């Protein structure tokens, strides 16, 4: 069997033996209806919900409430299984919310009003999101990672009439409202009043707003639906054929703090359903997936909407910090996955741990490795993967090879952006559609030229059907992302192998010139060193005044075990050297010294984004002083 033949053989067994997978094949009549010319965003949703009515649409983990008789506290506790809701039931919930908002006797919502949502991803989140779509309200999915000051700025700029929040974000939400922002109602969702912690947050919100003399109505999503259940059906918002109104703002920061609201019109939002991408809906692939990325990111919206578009089932991860990710994947057994490199890291770290534990005397090492990967593939990852994509950040060549040997299928490298669209580059190939044209521009100061070495290099400029028109209420910032000829400037350096074949290098702003005149690509190198078995996380740092790099390294638990600081450092240094040799790195690409950090980078401490990407500005603010001091200590 060839590698594709192995894959096709696994897939046929699945369609022969697995009733869940068979029952979830997309219906071509539904897909054709969705694809029809003239279909607007809400018409797509309604058509999908009607076409797949009796199928399971969405799942989340079952739960129980537990009272501790010592503390007297009642706490929600997750069970190791998922429960689903049908398309019919989801759309019914959506219709209840839309009715409640449209037919409110005093202050109803109208098309074009902004609605702000503070959460992760969940059935309730999907319900609010689709209800916005139903009424043509503009969704503003706020990043849970944002600081309150940033949230206030966003709300000030968008003037939402409604703010919805999960209990754990009620602290931030109340501060936003006490600051005199525009929302008229605060809707609490993902809410279980039987949990004492959640109930206390909800009561506190209610109390604090009342005490401040706020006229905000605080209410539960369940109560909104109860209202809507006794109101007439709401109209479905369908813009006229010549109009493409705003439907969604996706806030995105880049390097520098400064969140900007990427404008997603009705047509752009619809591509999340019916689009080109591997994981968007223009496909007959069975979509059973685990949604673990927030709805505040485009990859999280695609992972939901692209699956709904194909009549599949979207399961929502229980926690936003990936701490339940593999328990969830093992239960869901998805047919498809969008990896981010941090998840690949976790799979690699599981592999290393299991391989070490099982490499006992008398183990056959020429066999064990295969068995450890088979166990990962079949059990840890569910054993039903038909396809796998990695995106959002670079994955090192060796880690890609590793992941393919575990998955035993291709790991497609998908390059895209909030500004440009998800498709753009797939396995180094320009995707047409949506790309219309592209151009490489020289960046003399970074040493990238059309006349370069084996391949032309430079900044990628593109035109695509999926590019945003600009950022909301930011005329200046908008004008700088487009050149005189209308090309979107990606900020990304690429190498052009042939026409329509491009290799991603790094962000322009990550390209660092060392003092001796060599260029290093800092995020690319971070990815390379992910392949160290001793490294849990790594941040690479350099200064153009220096001839070498430094790093902040979070070691694995096993790396730490039974080692003092000095021996840990030498072990890390030895590993870095091996990894470097394997990846054929130049000596100037190798960190010469580093800080050991035993506290991992997380969303909670501001060092990771909501999709587990290193936040470089926050890492520089956190460690920059210590790192420049290390430079100084080494110089003296
Ligand atoms: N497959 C990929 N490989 C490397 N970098 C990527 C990939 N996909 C996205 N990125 C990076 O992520 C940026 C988009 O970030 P955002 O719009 O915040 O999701 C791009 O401009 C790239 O720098």
């Amino acid at each position: 069997d060839s590698p594709d033949e192995r894959l096709q053989r696994r897939i046929a067994q699945l369609f022969a033996e697995d009733e869940q997978v068979k029952a979830a094949r997309p219906l071509e009549a539904v897909s054709a209806a969705v694809s029809a010319p003239g279909m607007r965003l809400a018409q797509i949703a309604a058509t999908v919900m009607a076409g797949y009515a009796d199928r399971p649409a969405a799942g989340q983990r079952a739960f129980e409430l537990n009272t501790d008789d010592a503390t007297g506290r009642t706490s929600l506790r997750l069970l190791p299984r998922f429960e689903t809701i049908t398309y019919r039931e989801l759309w019914q919930r959506v219709g209840e919310v839309a009715a409640a908002w449209h037919h409110d006797p005093e202050n109803p919502l109208r098309a074009g009003d902004f609605v702000a949502l503070l959460g992760f991803t969940s059935i309730d989140y999907a319900t609010l999101d689709l209800a916005d779509i139903h009424l043509g309200a503009v969704t503003v999915p706020l990043q849970a990672s944002a600081a309150v000051s940033q949230l206030i700025a966003i709300l000030t700029e968008t003037s939402p009439r409604l703010l919805a929040s999960t209990p754990e974000h009620l602290d931030a939400a109340v501060e936003c409202l006490l600051a005199g922002t525009t929302p008229e109602r605060l809707v609490v969702f993902d809410y279980h009043p039987e949990d004492d912690d959640q109930r206390a947050a909800f009561e506190s919100a209610r109390r604090r707003l009342a005490d401040a003399g706020s006229l905000v109505i605080v209410e539960t999503l369940d109560a909104v639906r109860a209202r809507g259940r006794d109101l007439p059906a709401a109209p479905l918002f369908v813009p006229d054929t010549d109009d493409d109104p705003l439907a969604l703002l996706i806030y995105t920061s880049g390097s520098t703090g400064t969140p900007k609201g990427a404008m997603y019109t009705n047509r752009l939002a619809a591509t999340m359903w019916q689009g080109n991408s591997m994981l968007q809906g223009n496909s007959q692939r069975v979509g059973i997936n685990l949604n673990y990325m927030p709805m505040s990111h485009i990859a999280g919206r695609i992972s939901l909407f692209g699956v709904l578009a194909r009549g599949g089932t979207a399961y929502f991860a229980a926690k936003s910090d990936m701490s339940t990710l593999f328990e969830d994947i093992g239960l869901v057994r998805p047919t498809e996955i969008f990896f981010v490199p941090r998840v690949c890291d976790m799979v690699f770290q599981r592999y290393q741990s299991e391989l070490d534990r099982r490499s006992v005397a008398g183990a056959d090492l020429d066999t064990l490795d295969r068995e450890v990967k088979a166990d990962l593939r079949q059990n840890y990852l569910g054993g039903r993967f038909l396809v796998a994509v990695v995106g959002s950040a670079p994955l090192a060549a060796e880690m890609k090879t590793f992941m393919e040997s575990v998955l035993d299928l291709p790991l497609h490298d998908g390059y895209g952006s909030t500004e440009a669209g998800a498709s753009v580059l797939l396995d180094n190939q320009i995707q047409r559609p949506p790309v219309l044209d592209y151009k490489l521009v020289d960046v003399p100061e970074l040493g990238y030229f059309r006349t370069d070495r084996p391949h032309p290099r430079g900044e990628l400029l593109l035109k695509a059907e999926t590019t945003i028109p600009g950022y909301y209420k930011r005329p200046e910032v908008t004008a700088e992302i487009f050149d005189e000829d209308g090309f979107y400037k990606t900020g990304d350096i690429v190498a052009e192998l042939e026409h329509d074949r491009l290799v991603y290098v790094d962000r322009r702003n990550n390209v660092l010139k060392l003092s001796q005149g060599e260029f290093v690509t800092v995020a690319h190198l971070e990815a390379v060193f992910a392949s160290s078995p001793l490294i849990r996380q790594i941040f690479i740092y350099g200064s153009s005044e220096r001839s070498y790099l430094l790093a902040v390294i979070v070691p694995t638990d096993d790396a730490l075990r039974g080692r003092d600081t000095a021996t840990l450092k030498s072990a890390l240094a030895e590993s870095i050297q091996r990894i470097a040799k394997d990846a054929n790195l130049q000596p100037y690409e190798i960190p010469r010294d580093f800080l050991i950090e035993t506290e991992p980078f997380t969303i909670a401490n501001g060092l990771l984004s909501g999709i587990a990407k290193l936040l470089r500005p926050n890492l520089k603010e956190r460690y920059g002083a210590q790192l420049e001091q290390m430079y100084t200590d080494l110089a003296t």
